[PDB]
């Protein structure tokens, strides 16, 4: 399966999926209709398939002009359905849902939205987390708890190391100062930092991480780092909920 980045909006990625047996094409979190539509003019396809990780107006703006467009059916969570514009299908945790013949393990990820999914490709080593983890953050928590928050992630991270993880928005270089902040001895952080700051010159696209990084830098992943927690007053005692909720409210104000 080919993954297109499309970047839509100010910093949010959609994601044209294409199959190479069929030809068949989805697409996850259309910002809105017309920079998905320019793509698919170019590749000279046609839409099958929207599929949605949250309400949110920035994943699911361009959901009823590509659905009528195209006839495409509209994926998205049974805890969301009345709020998914379009939805035909609503799936459920551990669901498989078959993307011409590739499967795809839904899993819920609420924290961000109640309601939020993740969508796993187990075939393609590759997961879309939507705005529940970014490439050294997660969502602001809108509608779920940090215990919540925290459960999503570590669902996330129990894939293999190898995982690339496609997110929901281009936030990498503001997050890595947050975490430099907090972080600062931490040497992979460090390079993957500048690495960062690298592309982001030259305006290509930070995403996709992958578990293995994200593990290894992502302040949410990492809340009982003595570091971090010194950082912020958290104290020792505090579990890694607790903690994360802390984190969470400090970059919200940082
Ligand atoms: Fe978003
Ligand atoms: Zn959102």
């Amino acid at each position: 399966m080919q993954i297109e980045l499309v970047p839509c909006l100010k910093d949010n990625y959609a994601y044209i999926l294409h199959d190479e047996d069929t030809g068949t094409v989805g697409v996850v979190d259309p910002s809105e209709a017309e920079p998905i539509i320019d793509s698919l003019k170019r590749s000279g396809r046609n839409l099958t398939y929207i599929l949605n990780t949250h309400h949110h107006y920035d994943h699911t703006g361009g959901n009823l002009e590509l659905k009528d467009r195209y006839g495409a059916k509209v994926i998205g969570s049974a805890m969301d359905k009345d709020r998914i514009p379009g939805i035909d299908m609503a799936l459920k945790d551990g669901d498989k849902w078959m993307f011409a013949g590739h499967e795809v393990h839904v899993m819920d990820t609420p924290g961000h939205t109640k309601g939020h999914i993740s969508l796993y490709f187990p075939g393609s080593r590759a997961i879309f987390t939507g705005d529940t983890m970014f490439s050294l953050s997660c969502g602001k928590l809108f509608e779920g708890t940090p215990k919540q928050m925290l459960a999503s992630l570590q669902k996330i991270t129990s894939l293999p190391d190898d995982t690339s993880i496609y997110c929901g928005h281009e936030y990498t270089l503001s997050n890595s100062k947050f975490a430099l902040s907090l972080e600062p001895n931490n040497e992979v952080l460090q390079s993957y930092a500048a690495h960062v700051a690298e592309l982001r010159s030259k305006k290509l696209p930070t995403i996709p991480t992958t578990v293995k990084m994200e593990k290894a830098c992502n302040p949410f992943l990492r809340s009982s780092n003595t570091d971090i927690r010194r950082a912020l007053r958290i104290p020792e005692a505090a579990d890694e909920a607790e903690a994360l909720g802390i984190i969470r409210k400090a970059k919200d104000d940082f």
